[PDB]
């Protein structure tokens, strides 16, 4: 099993096919790159974009749109025959501030008057429709899959506090659901996406949320997890036991952000990739074995799994790799040992089963087998 490069190694999306689609998460740069454009071409079926179809991306400032950034991806998904998933149409990361502002100009977070409040929350609800409604009448023909809302619910099991929920409650989830569906049509398939969708008391919330949802008529025909794991959590018997409550709903599931981190929570990565024991590479190939064997159990559950990246040069996951320094500047990466320093987003991680250089990984042996 060489480390050969995946340029020419058998194709990802090809070994799946019939179980569920193979996609990756990408910036527009990255289709201006020889390595990544063969990449995408030779082992994905599916695109979703990291970054430039977020609120802030799309509409920066109300009645800007900035679609010329995600134009490029859809225009190469659909040249290539690859399904398009669009991230996302309501966050509360990094939102434009702007939607949450009253007509002064102040936070409407802040007003304390019951009848400004109610002016604010439909306000804000006309907004997000305005959002919603420009973005699916341009897109309704090309992307299928849509991740409507991200992230709602809250880790301790309540609806997130984000703005969204102080200001118009329940509704704006409801509101964002049925504006997609008036303006995409019923060929578009919508999402509710969120993390750590296996772990209580979120997965719970989810589920009850999910399933009033549907009993009031919201249209929501999947559950996206983003799936950002571990070597060893969650479990795959959690893992199963997610899918098949979800499924069991009536709801599609799809893997929407996978990566096998080599770190566990808060992350001691590594100072660099070199620096990484073979041994956690062969720790990753035997969960990332396990876990598509569970997943191709479960593939009339799952019609698409997306990585979050192409190969491991490029990871959001870096940005959470903090690399802890003892005293003598030795790296620290036992999470209970000494340690003198912090360097915050400055190390290695190396989630997926192309390595940095495009050469296949133990991982990728581990799931483009039959065993
Ligand atoms: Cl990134
Ligand atoms: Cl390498
Ligand atoms: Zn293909
Ligand atoms: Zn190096
Ligand atoms: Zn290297
Ligand atoms: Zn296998
Ligand atoms: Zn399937
Ligand atoms: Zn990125
Ligand atoms: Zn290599």
């Amino acid at each position: 099993k060489p480390h050969i490069s995946a340029l020419n190694a058998p194709q990802l999306d090809q070994r799946y096919k019939n179980e569920f689609t193979i996609g990756a998460a990408v910036e527009p740069y990255q289709l201006q790159n020889e390595k990544d454009v063969q990449m995408l071409k030779r082992h994905f079926n599916s695109i979703v974009a990291e970054n430039v179809m977020k609120p802030i991306s799309i509409q920066p400032e109300e009645g800007k749109f900035n679609f010329e950034q995600a134009d490029r991806i859809v225009k190469f998904a659909k040249a290539n025959g690859m399904d398009i998933r669009f991230h996302t149409l309501v966050w509360h990361s990094q939102v434009p501030q702007w939607f949450f502002l009253d007509k002064e100009g102040k936070p409407m977070v802040n007003e304390t008057d019951p009848v400004k409040r109610e002016q604010n929350k439909q306000l804000l609800l006309k907004r997000l429709e305005t959002h919603i409604k420009t973005i699916v009448e341009r897109y309704k023909d090309d992307i299928k899959y849509w991740d409507v809302v991200n992230a709602v619910v809250g880790d301790d099991g309540k609806l997130r506090n984000s703005p969204w929920y102080q200001i118009a409650g329940i509704d704006y989830i409801k509101v964002a659901f049925q504006a997609a569906r008036k303006y995409g049509g019923d060929n578009i398939k919508l999402y509710m996406n969120d993390y750590n969708t296996e772990v209580e008391p979120k997965r719970t919330a989810l589920y009850n949320l999910v399933k009033q949802l549907k009993e009031e008529g919201v249209p929501i025909d999947g559950i996206g997890h983003q799936s950002h794991i571990q070597i060893g959590w969650p479990s795959e018997a959690e893992i199963e036991k997610t899918i098949n409550m979800f499924a069991a709903l009536g709801l599609d599931n799809q893997i929407t952000a996978l990566d096998v981190s080599m770190y566990g929570w808060p992350p001691r990565a590594y100072p660099t990739y070199d620096a990484i024991p073979k041994q956690k590479f062969l720790d990753q190939a035997a969960r990332y074995d396990r876990l598509f064997k569970l997943y191709e159990k479960l593939s009339d559950k799952i019609s698409n799994v997306t990585f979050w990246g192409i190969a491991d040069n490029h990871t959001w996951l870096d940005s959470r790799a903090d690399v802890y320094y003892d005293a003598n500047g030795n790296v620290v990466v036992d999470p209970n040992a000494p340690y003198a320093k912090v360097e915050k987003g400055k190390g290695k991680d190396a989630p997926f089963v192309f390595g940095p250089d495009y050469k296949v990984k133990p991982a990728y042996w581990a799931i483009i087998d039959h065993k």
